[PDB]
C-alpha cells in the first residue's frame, strides 16, 4: 500500500495522497470532559451478536482484523444515537510501540496502552458496508481504550488465532465468538461525528467512545507487536504500532451519556 505507519508513510504524510486527512471530521480526538456536553436525548447502547456470526481472522499488514459474516442482522448495535440499526462486521485493535501509548482516541490529554474498535455498518439505510463506508451516517464505531494491567482473560481466543496469521495477507477461521464479551461492564459513552482513522479516512463514522476502560497485560500487547507486516519468507518487520495521533475537533461538539 502507498500508506502505512512508517516515518515517510506514515499518519503525518497521508494528507498528501489523502486530502481528505486535514478535513474537518477526522479521528481520533481527544476527549476534554470539561467540553463535553450532556445530552439527555441518548439512549442506552445495545448490542446483540450472534456468536454464529464471527468468521475470519486476517493479517492485513498494519493491523490484523477480526470478520464476521454481515448478510443479516443476526449481529446488531442499537440506541445511542441511533435511530437505525447498524450491523457488526469486525472489530481490531491498535496500539503503539511501547505501553506509554498506543490508543487512538484520549480522554483528557492522557493515552492509554491499545484501543479496541467494533465497526458497523447502516444496514437501514444501505445495502452493503461498500456503499456504506462513504456516507455520513454510514458507520458507526465502538471504541474502547485498553489500560495496560491484569491479563484480560476476554482476549484469550483472539490472542491464540495469531500464531495462525502470523505474515501479511495470512488469514484464516475465526468462529463462535461474541465481540461483546470484550466490552467494559458499563456502556456509558461519549459520542462524536467523525471519520476512519486510517486511509481511505472516509468521515462516515459516529464514533461510540466508552467511559470505561477494559485491561490487557504488556504481555498481552507484546503479541500484537509480535505479528509481522512483511509476506511470509521475507525477514521479519514487527507491527511495531498503528496509532494515528489525535486529531483537531473544529467545532465538533463531543456529547456524553452520562
Ligand atoms: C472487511 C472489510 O473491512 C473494512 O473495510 C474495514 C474498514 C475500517 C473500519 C473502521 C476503521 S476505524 N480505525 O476507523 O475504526 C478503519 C477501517
Ligand atoms: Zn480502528
Amino acid at each position: 500500500p502507498d500508506w502505512g505507519y512508517d516515518d515517510k508513510n506514515g499518519p503525518e504524510q497521508w494528507s498528501k495522497l489523502y486530502p481528505i486527512a486535514n478535513g474537518n471530521n477526522q479521528s481520533p480526538v481527544d476527549i476534554k470532559t470539561s467540553e463535553t456536553k450532556h445530552d439527555t436525548s441518548l439512549k442506552p447502547i445495545s448490542v446483540s451478536y450472534n456468536p454464529a456470526t464471527a468468521k475470519e481472522i486476517i493479517n492485513v499488514g498494519h493491523s490484523f482484523h477480526v470478520n464476521f459474516e454481515d448478510n443479516d442482522n443476526r449481529s446488531v448495535l442499537k440506541g445511542g444515537p441511533f435511530s437505525d440499526s447498524y450491523r457488526l462486521f469486525q472489530f481490531h485493535f491498535h496500539w503503539g510501540s511501547t505501553n506509554e501509548h498506543g490508543s487512538e482516541h484520549t480522554v483528557d490529554g492522557v493515552k492509554y496502552s491499545a484501543e479496541l474498535h467494533v465497526a458497523h455498518w447502516n444496514s437501514a439505510k444501505y445495502s452493503s458496508l461498500a456503499e456504506a463506508a462513504s456516507k455520513a451516517d454510514g458507520l458507526a464505531v465502538i471504541g474502547v481504550l485498553m489500560k495496560v494491567g491484569e491479563a484480560n482473560p476476554k482476549l484469550q481466543k483472539v490472542l491464540d488465532a495469531l500464531q495462525a496469521i502470523k505474515t501479511k495477507g495470512k488469514r484464516a477461521p475465526f468462529t463462535n465468538f461474541d465481540p461483546s464479551t470484550l466490552l467494559p461492564s458499563s456502556l456509558d459513552f461519549w459520542t462524536y461525528p467523525g471519520s476512519l482513522t486510517h486511509p481511505p479516512l472516509y468521515e462516515s463514522v459516529t464514533w461510540i467512545i466508552c467511559k470505561e476502560s477494559i485491561s490487557v497485560s504488556s504481555e498481552q500487547l507484546a503479541q500484537f507487536r509480535s505479528l509481522l507486516s512483511n509476506v511470509e519468507g521475507d525477514n521479519a518487520v514487527p507491527m511495531q504500532h498503528n496509532n494515528r495521533p489525535t486529531q483537531p475537533l473544529k467545532g465538533r461538539t463531543v456529547r456524553a451519556s452520562f
